[PDB]
């Protein structure tokens, strides 16, 4: 009521990122051979994969969590990449579709 | 060497809220103007909450001063319609705080 309708809605959203076809560049941990340096600049890393370890682990007990995690994916990307890049191309309009799920849910 | 941070931030700021498409953000949102803003949004920021924050030499570290600013960005893109000319200015302004960061190397 609380805590797994909870869980089956950020599942549900979260699948949905996924297989959008703007999440390719944040499916998984970025890999060193792809961006040699990345792990001296970004701190934080996310990716999707992750959050839905995270999830499966139980750690997002609230919409706060979640959506900080989420975001991070976004701003590392927006902190790494060139604004005319396709990664960040691809993270605003991920962005875009997370915002109107989550909004959809009538997640607060 | 002393006040160097206070005078970086001082001209991003600055700079930002010259900007054209910072007019959305220039004062708090007001809740007659916004329905159920302050429901959704829990850590509303806007850049005249900034500019005294930063006058307050509240900003101490380059991290306090990207978090409130990134938060203005993503309560709009939370709040409003993805089309809509709020969410446009926001990832425009976005952009350009991102380009102004990197060009003064407080981050990578
Ligand atoms: C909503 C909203 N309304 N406004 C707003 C800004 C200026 C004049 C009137 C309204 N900004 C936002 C925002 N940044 O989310």
């Amino acid at each position: 009521r609380d805590p797994d309708q909870l869980y089956s809605t950020l599942k549900s959203i979260l699948q949905q990122v996924k297989s959008h076809q703007s999440a390719w560049p944040f499916m998984e941990p970025v890999k060193r051979t792809e961006a040699p340096g990345y792990y001296e600049v970004i701190r934080f890393p996310m990716d999707l994969k992750t959050m839905s370890e995270r999830l499966k682990n139980r750690y997002y007990v609230s919409k706060k969590l979640f959506m900080a995690d989420l975001q991070r994916v976004f701003t590392n990307c927006k902190e790494y990449n060139p604004p005319e890049s396709e990664y960040y191309k691809c993270a605003n309009i991920l962005e875009k579709f997370f915002f109107s799920k989550i909004k959809e849910a009538g997640l607060i």
